[PDB]
């Protein structure tokens, strides 16, 4: 016997008994047993003799890490800690399936990681391209095999080492998740970067239930060398993004980054704060991403977010491939309370709440894009701010729908003259949409729905404001270009009483059989001389399209009175009958409020 | 001295020392006394001499799991862990107070289960009711303790085993806590059955403050024999759902499954994504179940949801039983997205947003349904779809607001004729609801809102379309079968102007005293010779009811016009002055806004 | 050797050799270090021999904690479980930097507590201040450091021990997380004592990502003595409450008890359930407490909470001191579903949604209160309850908008007369707001909305009835002392109809040159002799503001009719044209909607 050297052995755990709280009816086990119920990095981070290794900025602990992950892997899976009170620096790239990828550290199906202390990046990595963990388990994802029941959480932290990229074309990520099942990440800060994105689930539409909550992002662009970035990439369905915190610091991110893509259907952004990005989220079905789930991105939710950005909150897209056509429909943002930040004008990327973005060629003519709801959100841009629009509307679209949302900018709709020139229908702005007044007086030369497309249709603008801004050229205003039919188009009187324009047609468009529209105009009317009942007629005769008019005037006068409504006549004049009680030619001006089929 | 029989003996643990990290500040201890912080299932998984036995599909593990369970609980609680790697089979009925519901295990207060591995139920369940985990402790609930502090947790997964009912009557759950307080059920996958329900909080009133959260729901009906399907039951207050993920792919389920019922007052239901269902959620107060929490449902709210359903998105009902009466009030639903998936027209259930459902014995006479408030959500059917409707209103009433929504879909308001003739009341449509144009062209024969009821009273209807859809037979129509009264219903004109009915009055109801009504009507008039100022009267002499009216036209004449506006007289004829340039009789017909008291 | 002593000294798992699931390729190690792994409460809870101590009502936990913080923390962190199965008492006060806030266990960096067990109070703390957890480092905070990365989290409780302040003066507090930063509460119960706070996060602006999630607050107020109560104060940004329960029984919480106060820019409260308090929450920016983050809370969001109140829902302020000005803008309040819950008329503090109220002081003339969005939230308040307002406006008033809520209680807007004067501008009451008629007929001498303020500028109110209500004074009454200026006043006539007053300007404010307004009035009209087209004027002058007015009533007669439509005289007098078949003077009672610029 030498128990002794059993014991003192690594298999001396394996001889020394344990029975649970000295119950009688429990398993008779050894102390090697219940110990071998956890695992932690510990138990492979060694030598070729098996002594420990302690971690810091000179070792690296990738090998480590992979063999703790393949090991488990191995028994079916389970949770590996990456202890606490440590940091666990990654200074070489893995090898195999992930090589291709840049990848790190290879997930494994069932294994997940509870990281509590820290995992940093070693100046190994400085310039170069990286993705810390990767999912695939093939350099080409179309031959991947697919990643399982994986999660990382805990209350650790990922830390990219603050290097810049070397190269704008190099891409870099955090987690990778690839082909991706019911996958998750839980908690983790990730901080530190220059990055193209922390996370992205899912590849091609290929995976499900991929969940990015109670996470933090923290400066993750650094350089003017990074060609973009979007923290969470979520390119699966039945996926979202929860409760996190995205922030930037650096002037290059309020330039080109964004906090999250939606790329696939069912799938969701709620409930997370932003600041110091460019951009809130896109939502968008691209072609050369529709493997795994379809044409169609249907089904996308954000809600409930609080931004302060310097471009655009969300950015609608959809494109086609020479055999793919992508499709986004059945959208709903709501909730939000977004602001663009503290900027000069034209500083930044064109401030809005929404944009209707081309493709990234640039095209505007290939988008299908319909059945959107934007409602109950606040939107707020500063007075100086020149380019911030409650929504750009740059390429075609087939339909979006707002209602009940409080938008404080400097423009309502807009889109550049002079550039794309989009199809529009089913633009439907209800008149519960409150208009601020926090760039009343800076609108010289401006219009505050500025309808710089080639046709609109199927639409609906009800403009109320709710503060005067006489610096305004018009509330509402459509170039010769601009065709226009089937489409209701209001301007509430009130606060306009001194307005030069209110809307205005610059091809007489308002003039179309189907055309439904109202507005206050100011018109000189001249009487016959005849004491009694005497109509009043318009001197001009551009009124050929007006089915009714009202006073929306006082009448000083006691020897007449004007009427208070009118119609017209074939040749363009309004007329209608008000009262001489003595007689005599009247002439007077008027604010009435033209109406034509409302 | 054999220490080394000590050793080696299940005490042995407990003769070897340990101080935690060598401190000499701390508590000087046994290994065994760190090793008993925690507990496993493998610490009672063994057979009657101790030896650990492995699990499988040949082994039976629920009497395990039991000992484990009334172990822990003998001490006052802690977390059983059901370890990872590893499938766990149950293959038996519990014993004692479960027996009476089918009991597989019986959940005992302040145990949690950490469930990491695999649950699955063994052949022995085929085509025989189950419930996998109880709470009750007693066969019959009302004589049943409580179930305090338990929670159910973890990666793992509840695995039905695929097993259809064998019978309809049968019952099978996963979770039933019973009268449950402080329970929830939190990450874990119920997948692969045909179950009546998943999870059941709470007990006809009794428990609180139950939760379910980031669960997943996967493919729980699977038969023709299946009754019925309600994914998570919540029958206790202060209780919900949230961040779930529910998915069906059997046909049957298009028929017969719910995702959620709220039975009890402040419960919810929020940011979850349903797939493949019947229905969303059920919001009810069934009298029959009003023992522990009174007999009002208030408080009730489904917020942020994402959905494809088959039949209703949220069905609201209450009822009566001999002694007690039900009633359902203060209500919220918002910011959800919801469509029919693609199905042909009558194929399953009535496609609805929101349903005011008979009891289940299908009286329509019981039900005190009021303050609901729905409002920011989406609603979409596919356009071949005739059986889709914002609301189907099948029961009686008293109040449900709809703000700022927007339903495509083939009716707005809808109630089948020959059935059921609900008594409504407080029933508002603000015109902030868009209503889309998917089924334009499709409603031949059909009215938008078919208002198919006894009776309307202390109502809103503002009809505002978006685009034309000509097909329709009117916006709204009422049968002279239903009385209206002390209500607003108007019909914007845009998109109206062709027309033949707008709202229809069957029994020429707008004519009520105390009812306010405006729409469209084309009427022909004819005026008197006279030169100057002079009346048109309308040939017709429908018009008693009429307070003003006003021109839609416009007038293609240069000698005359017709009044812009007109009033009636007793013989129900209108009247305005317009105007002859030059003497004749004139005969014009026009489009007018048709007001009653507006 | 005695290897047998070794094996039994505290150093004898460092002997005993282990290497995971007998892996040649993990680490050899011994029991100890993987034992090291882990850290409990059990592990410090020794007495000076290092003997264990048992916990219970007559053992002073504290120093045992303490000890294990601050070693835990001399390692750089980690996560101190707290048994379950045990309750732990706290029996005297902490030491140091925390005695300053009658400190119990100060928190430390990095230091995590796992809170499975029960923490009580013992007696020596009744009648006395506490603050059970503490993370500041100082007596006077302005000079203590920061607590960073510290989580609470666990199935435990902290149970307060029912004891009630024993002095008005006092101040209690669960955790006071100082100068806090990515700290967090979890899944903790708080109940049984009389304290000021449950959880504090931040201090005066300084500390970011704090946050309260899936905690439960029960019977945290119980005495007299009590002099107030927020469940949740946050003090830093990036921080806020989420899926919280709130609840108290206490005559005295329905007068003193709010469930959260968000005092910091880029806060939240969501998605919670309150029963029982005074107040929701106050969202207010302090100037005392402007030192870590600015003068400005912005981006503060209340969203999809349920809650049954007895005061008001959320309250908005800011004030001043000598040397800071505080601002309050862009805040959201949406999806909430809230009640006034049974009692009498005034017996609690008044009953309002939202009130703007005066600072600490009582001054209503030092906010700056503005872009606030109000949407998509029901209100209800029981019929008997007078003291009810969807919003009581009672300091001054930068702006505010409300769209597409249902609010059903007494009051829509008010202020008391004699009280203060507020200067409102931006008061935007969209028409989309349902106003319920619960309160119908208890409104006798009471106006709807009660304008009692200095001066209204640049505001809208849409008024819009659903169901009859005859028992008010007026919809909305502006009094003499009250400016209007820039404004829209207008008043629906759906169910007006038999009402004296509609709207009310007693100082005739609505003359004024850029006040747009509409409502109904009765008018008595004369007519000439004359047959034909002749004139009806109006019997009374008040009507020199009147730009137009049409009729809402029917025409009895048939040998005349009145003119549809009006306009004015220099007079006063209304005038128009309608038309005697037969000659005659003709005197009518007519119902005109009168409109000013609209």
């Amino acid at each position: 016997d030498q128990f002794r050297a059993i014991i003192e052995s690594p298999e001396g755990a394996g001889h020394v008994g344990y029975q649970y709280r000295r119950n009688t009816g429990s398993t008779m086990r050894m102390v090697s047993d219940v110990l071998d119920e956890r695992v932690s990095l510990w138990d492979f981070h060694c030598d070729p003799s098996g002594n420990v290794i302690q971690p810091g900025p000179n070792v690296d602990s990738r090998q480590y890490l992979q063999a703790a992950i393949d090991y488990v892997s191995s028994n079916g899976g389970g949770t590996i800690t990456i202890p606490a009170g440590y940091t666990w620096y990654l200074g070489s790239y893995g090898v195999g399936g992930i090589a291709g990828h840049s990848g790190i550290i290879q997930l494994r199906s069932n294994v997940n990681l509870n990281i509590e202390g820290r995992i940093h990046l070693s100046p190994f990595f400085d310039l170069k391209p990286f993705q810390v963990f990767v999912g695939f388990d093939n350099g080409d994802p179309a031959s991947s095999g697919n990643l399982e029941n994986c999660h990382i959480y805990g209350h650790g932290v990922v830390d990219f080492g603050g290097y810049e990229f070397g190269a704008s074309s190099q891409l870099r990520n955090g987690v990778a998740f690839g082909r991706s099942y019911n996958c998750s990440v839980t908690g983790i800060t990730f901080q530190n970067g220059d990055v193209t994105w922390a996370i992205t689930l899912g590849w091609n539409g290929y995976g499900s239930n991929c969940y990015v909550r109670k996470c933090r992002f923290i400066n993750l662009v650094n350089s003017s060398v990074n060609a973009d970035h979007s923290t969470v990439y979520v390119n699966c369905p039945y996926s979202g993004v929860e409760s996190c915190y995205f922030s930037m610091s650096s002037s290059f991110a309020r330039n080109i980054a964004c906090s999250v893509q939606l790329h696939q259907h069912d799938t969701f952004y709620r409930g997370s704060t932003v600041n110091g990005y460019c951009r809130g989220a896109y939502v968008v079905m691209h072609a050369a991403e529709a493997a795994g789930a379809g044409s169609y991105a249907y089904n996308m939710q954000v809600e409930n977010n609080i931004a302060v950005i310097y471009g655009q909150f969300v950015i609608l897209g959809s494109d086609v491939t020479a055999t793919v056509s992508g499709h986004l429909n059945d959208v709903i943002v709501s909730g939000n309370i977004v602001s663009i930040g503290e900027r000069a004008a034209f500083s930044a990327p064109f401030g809005a709440f929404i944009d209707i973005g081309p493709d990234n060629s640039g095209a505007s003519n290939v988008q299908d894009i319909q059945r959107v709801l934007v409602t109950g959100n606040s939107f707020y841009a500063p007075a100086n701010i020149t380019d911030s629009a409650a929504i750009t509307l740059r390429a075609n679209l087939n339909g979006c729908t707002f209602i009940a949302n409080n938008f404080d900018c400097r423009y309502m709709v807009y889109n550049a003259p002079g550039t794309t020139s989009p199809v529009v229908q089913n633009l439907v702005w209800d008149k519960s949409n409150v208009i601020g007044g926090t760039h009343a007086n800076q609108r010289a030369g401006q219009n505050l729905f500025d309808m710089q497309f080639a046709s609109v249709v199927n639409s609906t603008i009800e403009v109320q404001l709710s503060c005067e801004d006489l610096s305004m050229f018009s509330c509402i205003l459509f170039p010769a270009s601009c065709q226009l039919s089937y489409s209701k188009i209001t301007v509430d009187s009130a606060w306009t009483k001194s307005m030069s324009n209110t809307a205005v047609f610059e091809g007489n468009q308002q003039a179309g059989a189907n055309v439904y529209v109202s507005y206050p105009a100011t018109v000189n009317l001249t009487s016959y001389n005849t004491q009694g009942a005497v109509p009043f007629f318009s001197t001009d005769t551009n009124y050929a399209w007006v089915t009714s008019a009202y006073s929306l005037s006082i009448n000083e006068n006691l020897d007449f009175s004007p009427p208070a409504t009118y119609t017209n006549k074939a040749n363009g004049q309004l007329v209608g009958v008000g009262y001489n009680e003595i007689g005599g030619v009247r002439s007077v001006s008027v604010r009435l409020m033209l109406q034509r089929q409302v």
